[PDB]
């Protein structure tokens, strides 16, 4: 038993993905976004105040029929970009790809920051990090993926991003087809919760992979790759036109710059960025400079290998080994 989602990106510069999942019966349909640095799994719901629901989709338990409110739970969260939100929990069948939790931790917010307000084609996040990180307290909620793992054909699931195309999540098989190389693991520390993994070395334009290691996590709700200042540093140091623009609090080039790859080793295979997935997007419509997809993780304290490098590999977020395929795309 499989699910398969389509997702897409939901600007021009892929800021983040937006996939279906449909909650309660009969279904309702949200857009959510799937993320695998978090582990709650919130929606605007009925109980969202209305000047911060309006416009996005919402879920109303009282018309499922298989709603049930979680007595004396509550959760609040903070994400890594200040953004917040809060409320009460709900338990709900939940489907995703044609594949359905049956009873599922829906933990519907009765206040979203104002970040979450503006972006209107979101309608809450679905959490794919490690259960150790769910906020509801009392009693910690399971991630829709932890609940399902154990009912799928295997407990593992697949991240596929593209460019500006729409993609696919899917739960438990590999879809190699889409890929042009063979899943390559490394295995993941979930000591913090998330998706931690080391790359054993990275290169700038092809030459062959160093042996300077990254720790980072793989993680869909990150929109940029996110690397240490001697990374990013060699990354641009041969774009002639590369400088850092302090209104965009990042490193820019000229659009028609021919950006080198950037290569980085998962075990001892290679995963290669092309250069056309490190130019995010034109400063603004019309504008001959771009902002890089690389930037520096500095001002996080983590490096992040965001939707930027996702977009290169098929991911397997694999559960059940607790380990991170890559397989060239």
């Amino acid at each position: 038993q499989t699910g398969s989602a389509p997702n897409h990106p939901s600007d021009s510069a892929d800021s983040e993905y937006i996939t279906s999942v449909s909650i309660g019966t009969p279904a309702q349909v949200l857009p959510l976004d799937f993320d695998t640095g978090s582990s709650d799994l919130w929606v605007f719901s009925s109980e969202t105040p209305k000047s911060s629901a309006t416009g996005h989709a919402i879920y109303t338990p009282s018309k499922s029929s298989t709603s049930k409110k979680v007595s004396g739970a509550s959760w609040s969260i903070s994400y890594g970009d200040g953004s917040s939100s809060s409320g009460d929990v709900y338990t709900d069948k939940v489907t995703i790809g044609g594949f359905s939790v049956n009873t599922q931790g829906v933990e519907s917010a009765t206040r979203v920051s104002t970040e979450f307000v503006q972006d209107t084609v979101i309608s809450g996040l679905v959490g794919l990090a490690f259960d150790s990180g769910n906020q509801v307290r009392p009693h910690p909620q399971k991630t829709w993926f932890s609940n399902a793992a154990s009912s799928l054909a295997e407990p593992l699931f697949t991240a596929d991003l593209r460019h500006g195309q729409n993609g696919s999540y899917n739960f438990g098989y590999i879809d190699t087809s889409v890929a042009k190389g063979p899943v390559a693991y490394t295995p993941v520390d979930n000591s913090q919760g998330f998706w931690e993994f080391t790359a054993s070395g990275y290169s700038v334009g092809g030459g062959k992979l160093n042996r300077n290691s990254i720790d980072g996590i793989a993680d869909t709700g990150t929109t940029l790759l996110l690397l240490d200042d001697n990374v990013v540093d060699a990354y641009y140091a041969n774009v002639q036109s590369a400088q850092y623009d302090n209104q965009q609090e990042g490193v820019v080039f000229d659009c028609d710059e021919d950006l080198p790859s950037f290569s980085f080793g998962v075990g001892s295979s290679t995963i290669t960025i092309p250069g056309d997935l490190l130019n995010l997007t034109p400063l603004e419509e019309g504008s001959s400079t771009c902002f890089g997809g690389l930037q520096s993780s500095s001002g996080i304290g983590i490096n992040i290998f965001g939707d930027v490098a996702l977009k290169a590999a098929l991911v397997v977020f694999d559960l059940g080994n607790e380990r991170l395929g890559w397989a060239q795309k």
